[PDB]
């Protein structure tokens, strides 16, 4: 049950046609991201300002809680509406509260530790109380990703009131608020998440699915994304010596990333192996949704990113690719869709929403899904980059894009494909990546509840919804991939 949930009054999706949904939904989903956040002028108005619920349903399943990664993403998306819409006053606000309230959580002592532990250890903790308030109950913690989003995201923020907004806080006066300057957000907020990464990236914790311990690929990218994207706000704020600990660490972990002790390279299966050490207890061969989400949040595509794993990267691609073709035989919902499909979170999942008994498609995952095709056609049409495909990726290209023989016909007997910007084929390529995305949408387009609302879940046999109710992250993904659509399109 969902109680607080409030559907976009009237509305009921029309199945017939892409276009018009997308377009729709880039309002709909927009309002229901929003209806999660609490600020003062939001329909969550009874909430802590900045508090972010992961989903209204506070039973079967009961989500009713703020979690550090949700938090992150969810705000990864409101800066993106408050970026094209002119720094929106009103979703600056938000964010303010949000950093906010991110101020009163590190300082919340809780299970994982508090903030007086060594390097802040409390700030692993995955999740609290809506009131603000440690979750006491046992759970999978710590998760190291969360302080790495968080730093992200408040990061950027920052950057946008530079950039944007004059160097101006929209909050300053107000009398909530422990902040009275960007250098006090750095100091206070984002600082510490940074130090808890440096202190923690190198040890222990579960996974942004909350359910394994040990080494996992999407944890370490957003760490040292985190790390890469505040050396120039430290230096900006004469914190030079700490800006040098930043840019050595991030190229530690982009060492460890690519690296034989992480082991998310596998050059038997060539695939990333997301969490390998559960590749070692044979219980997962390592193909996960993470590891490609992960890269579609470090690569911002108004950013010059400058991180490694991209979704070009020809590991990535092929994990990609190849659970897209795990789930296309795992789900019968899929088994007439001849391009993209409902993707899930990794082929040995059991979770099925509230309990255990098999897994799911997710709403987010097919969203992210669509992203990648999207991104590499943007990534290259946008700074007339030419695409290479990797021999690892042929059967992908071939499968899905273009049939490779008709760029270079001896391709089988090359490494790799180049395909320069400007020519025929490259912008077949492009248009094709393009057409490809889209059809992930169609999925969702299937699949969505009639009020417009992403569950969390959507069942294998049928695509109807399942699982958490109007779940934010599923929001906010689908938001991501309407942006993305709508910015490669609008190339001449």
């Amino acid at each position: 049950a969902y109680p607080s949930f409030e559907a976009y009054s009237n509305y009921k999706v029309d199945r017939t046609d892409l276009e018009t949904f997308l377009d729709k939904q880039k309002e709909v989903s927009l309002y229901y991201l929003l209806q999660n956040i609490a600020y003062p002028e939001g329909q969550f108005n009874n909430g802590v300002p900045g508090t972010v619920i992961a989903s209204p349903s506070t039973s079967n399943p009961d989500y009713y809680y703020q979690w550090t990664r949700d938090s992150a993403i969810t705000f990864l998306t409101v800066l993106s509406e408050l970026e094209d819409n002119n720094f929106n006053t009103t979703l600056a606000k938000a964010v303010e509260y949000y950093i906010n309230t991110s101020y009163n959580l590190q300082r919340t002592s809780n299970p994982s530790g508090s903030f007086d532990d060594e390097n802040h250890k409390g700030l692993g903790e995955p999740k609290f109380n809506t009131d603000g308030s440690a979750y006491t109950g046992a759970w999978g913690r710590p998760q190291n990703d969360g302080p790495a989003l968080r730093a992200y995201a408040i990061s950027r923020y920052l950057n946008d009131v530079n950039s944007l907004n004059e160097g101006k806080l929209v909050l300053t006066d107000s009398g909530d608020i422990n902040f009275s300057s960007t250098e006090d957000i750095y100091k206070n907020i984002i600082k510490p998440d940074l130090e808890y990464v440096i202190g923690y990236w190198d040890s222990t914790g579960f996974d942004l699915w909350e359910e394994n311990q040990g080494r996992h690929f999407f944890t370490s990218l957003v760490q040292q994304k985190a790390l890469a994207y505040a050396v120039d706000i430290a230096k900006s704020f004469d914190d030079g010596d700490f800006a040098n600990t930043l840019s050595s660490t991030a190229s530690t972990l982009e060492s460890y990333l690519s690296g034989s002790d992480g082991g998310f390279v596998n050059t038997d299966v060539n695939h990333i192996v997301e969490n390998p050490d559960l590749l070692q207890q044979n219980s997962r061969q390592g193909l996960d949704s993470a590891t490609y989400i992960g890269p579609l949040l470090t690569h911002d595509i108004g950013e010059s990113s400058s991180t490694p794993f991209d979704v070009d990267n020809e590991y990535v691609l092929q994990s990609y690719y190849l659970l897209l073709e795990d789930n296309k035989d795992r789900y019968s919902v899929n088994s007439a869709y001849s391009a993209g499909a409902a993707i899930g979170r990794y082929p040995e999942d059991v979770y099925n929403g509230d309990g255990s008994s098999e897994g799911n498609p997710w709403f987010l995952a097919t969203a992210y899904a669509a992203q990648v095709p999207y991104k590499l056609a943007y990534d290259a049409k946008s700074a007339s980059n030419d695409i290479t495909i990797n021999k690892i990726n042929y059967d992908f290209f071939n499968k899905y894009i273009v049939d490779l023989s008709t760029i270079n016909s001896a391709y089988q007997s090359s490494d790799s494909v180049t395909i320069k910007s400007g020519s025929d084929e490259f912008n077949t390529v492009a248009d094709n990546l393009v057409t490809f995305g889209d059809s992930f949408l169609q999925v969702i387009l299937d699949h969505i509840n009639d009020d417009g609302s992403l569950n969390e879940q959507l069942n294998r046999y049928t695509g109807y919804s399942t699982g958490a109710y109007s779940l934010t992250w599923s929001s906010g993904a689908l938001l991501e991939a309407i942006r993305l659509r709508n910015k490669v399109k609008a190339l001449a």
